């Protein structure tokens, strides 16, 4: 198994446009080790996990309810909406939303939970506000994955990304138990399969999000570690090629099993 830098590379090689990495120490906050950790990206539904994040921001504020209910009707629904296009009677919570969000990257539930806090300027704003000056978020879905062209819009470093998740998931900007509410939520991820999970030993823990678009562009954000518990944060993302899916998936798995084999 090559190096995990080395696969990085190899990977973009083998894509063309550019892969970006970053592996950080969850407890530490070090990095560990990085390729283009200062390059923007385009998030995709990668940003589905800091949306949450503002959300739970505002519950710990008291501002908002988990259990609040939300209805909505089909002209709210959007592209790739698996979960949200099966409530339309009976709405859905706050908490609902969020998990379709993260766990099936549902974009009318990004897009509700974007309204509760006024929109893509305030999740950018809410960074800003925690101390991330580089991610930005400028469309709602579907325009922001299914494809950024390669602006500034809706972009991140892998750098800016992982400290960020990390300042989500450990210490206090969060209460105990919205940290652990957000980790809950990437831990039942249930469309990344293609992905580090794909080469995740028996035992481990994971937490992620993957993003997309049709061409050129994937990534993801995990939290992950040995024996139940994590203990790295890991930021993989790829923009700029033509290559395809299950391209572009390979060599995600790839980049996974060289940075399980080298723990
Ligand atoms: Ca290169």
């Amino acid at each position: 198994h090559p190096e995990t830098l080395v696969k990085v590379k190899d990977a973009e090689d083998q894509l063309g446009g550019r892969v970006g990495y970053i592996e950080l120490d969850l407890a530490s906050g070090k990095i560990l080790e990085s390729f283009r950790p200062e390059e923007r990206f385009p998030m995709m539904s990668t940003f589905k996990v800091l949306l949450c994040g503002a959300v739970l921001s505002r519950v710990d504020a008291g501002q908002e309810q988990l259990g609040r209910r939300i209805h909505y009707s089909q002209n709210d629904l959007v592209e790739y909406s698996p979960v949200t296009e099966k409530h339309l009677t009976d709405g859905m919570t706050v908490g609902e939303l969020c998990s379709a969000a993260i766990t099936m990257s549902d974009n009318t539930a990004a897009n509700l939970l974007l309204t509760t806090i006024g929109g893509p300027k305030e999740l950018t704003a809410f960074l800003h506000n925690m101390g991330d000056h580089v991610t930005r978020l400028d469309s709602w879905e579907p325009e922001l994955n299914e494809a950024i062209p390669n602006d500034e819009r809706d972009t991140t470093t892998p750098v800016a990304m992982a400290t960020t998740l990390r300042k989500l998931l450990t210490g206090e900007l969060l209460t105990a138990a919205s940290r652990q509410q957000l980790i809950d939520w990437m831990e039942a991820d249930k469309v990344a399969g293609p992905l580090l999970r794909s080469a995740l030993p028996a035992g481990w823990f994971i937490a992620d999000k993957s993003g997309a678009s049709e061409r050129g562009s994937r990534g993801i954000i995990a939290a992950l570690g040995p024996d139940g518990k994590p203990s790295r944060i890991v930021v993989i993302y790829m923009t700029g090629s033509q290559a395809t899916m299950d391209e572009r998936n390979r060599q995600i798995a790839e980049i996974g099993a060289s940075l399980i084999k080298h723990w």
